[PDB]
């Protein structure tokens, strides 16, 4: 049979229990009114963060497939069962942001303008290259690098900080309750995605403590582009402060920044050398 | 955004609405008692069909990944969203049969003995070869052949006939209520899997009516192994008739056989030349 005690079978079971939410059930009618109420300058304030998320949700939905292939080819059946929940979660994440964009009237609008160079180095290179590599090279090194970029950086550092940022800004304002319900569901799903990456990296590290060094190195290789995108969104936020003024939000970009730094270092600390 | 009117987006929505069942919730306690109550010769009667299903559930969970890859690479986002529900359904199908095997005490038992040559030509060759081909060859021909073997033959002909057979035999007997609840859920999921294959084959046929001929040809190429496995299970059933006698089941293998023939021909008729 299945190995019922396998950590990824247990995570698969939790995913089924905790993954019933449906983006089609979220009421976005108030978000539509909120967005319509905003000034043109308040309207822009929110779009860079939605742009960063929308694109990556689509990217990881497509880019997790090579990991499922590689682990399937290695006969890791429980990992594959769990990854069917991962891929389905990401599909719902694509759906959720696309429903919000449609509801508030920006579906026809092209948000790529808010992807700078550092973003693109992660989104159009580091991520798809590392995942696609697994189709021809499933070595421990390749699998660690894939989980590091996908689960520890894209999800474990950027997404987690993006969820926090969303709450720090719009939950305060009382704005966009449907989007924030969605963000709460995404954040719950993301816990399991990150735990998959931790388990995958740890079980490879457990074979040969020298893989720990590779993990730390790949995290550090990506940090410059993490902070460079974060700096660029900070610059944007500081230059368009009408939403912050209108809604009495002292948006503390220094606290966000230290949260990103904090996310990055705590992901490192969830991998043990021994 | 997503194309909200796309047939596969609509199928994805139905999958979310109709795909909440969880194999971990099925009570198999009575199945355990039923199986324990059976004579050794009654015990064997049921295993060939469970053997055919268990293996194929695992095969399609792994073997649907190349289709998702190929359609993703073609930018068919709605198809991919739907296929996340397909892959997750098949994961639950693997789980369901493995839970039943565990509960009734045959988890440690090796059921490969009930796969004959015709089965293996589908299971170990036609199916994985046709699906894996999509990694390097996503031509209309390759995509039609993949959906024909997977969705129209393995699911649309063999699985559908296997669900019917399960009901024709054990629903009658009053045996194995947990397994039959599972079979009802599998059969509901399978409707969407088959509709994916119909849509995929039809939209390729729509481009060039000559692909219709390829579809019919591939169906006919596989028919000999479909019926050869069906004949071999019929032979098995006729040689071990203690369960049929004990439970007053006049198991009409000729009616099953014509149901298989019927499944095969109606799958053909769900593809239009024009
Ligand atoms: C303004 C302070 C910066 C806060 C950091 C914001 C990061 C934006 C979101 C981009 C990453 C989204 C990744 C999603 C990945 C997934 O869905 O698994
Ligand atoms: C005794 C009459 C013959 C009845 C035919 C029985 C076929 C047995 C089941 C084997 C095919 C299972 C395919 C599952 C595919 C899927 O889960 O999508
Ligand atoms: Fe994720
Ligand atoms: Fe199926
Ligand atoms: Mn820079
Ligand atoms: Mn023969
Ligand atoms: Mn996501
Ligand atoms: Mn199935």
């Amino acid at each position: 049979t299945i190995d019922w005690e396998h950590p990824m079978f247990k995570l698969y079971e939790k995913a089924k229990r905790n993954g019933k939410w449906n983006p089609a059930d979220i009421d976005f009618s108030q978000d539509q009114k909120d967005f319509a109420s905003l000034t043109s300058e308040e309207k822009i304030s929110a779009l860079p963060l939605v742009a960063g998320f929308s694109a990556f949700e689509e990217a990881v939905t497509l880019d997790i497939l090579p990991m499922a292939h590689a682990l399937a080819r290695q006969g890791r059946l429980e990992d594959v069962l769990f990854l069917t929940t991962f891929m389905h979660d990401e599909a719902k994440h694509v759906e959720m942001f696309s429903r919000w964009q449609q509801a508030v009237g920006i579906g026809q609008m092209d948000l790529s303008v808010f992807h700078n160079d550092h973003y693109k180095r992660i989104f159009y290179e580091a991520l798809p290259e590392a995942m696609n590599r697994l189709y021809a090279d499933d070595s421990p090194e390749a699998v660690i690098r894939a989980a590091t970029v996908y689960n520890m950086i894209v999800e474990g550092t950027l997404a987690e900080s993006g969820y926090y940022t969303f709450r720090q800004i719009y939950k305060k304002a009382g704005l966009f309750p449907g989007l924030l319900q969605g963000i709460d569901y995404l954040n719950m799903d993301e816990g399991r995605h990150i735990q998959f990456g931790i388990y995958t990296i740890q079980r490879i590290v457990n074979e040969d403590e020298r893989y720990y060094e590779l993990f730390i190195r790949y995290m550090d290789e990506l940090w410059p582009h993490v902070i460079g995108y974060v700096d660029y969104l900070t610059e944007l936020g500081k230059r368009q402060q009408q939403l912050a003024r209108t809604y009495a939000l002292e948006i503390d970009y220094d606290l966000l920044r230290h949260y990103v730094i904090k996310q990055f270092n705590l992901r490192k600390k969830q991998i043990s050398r021994t």
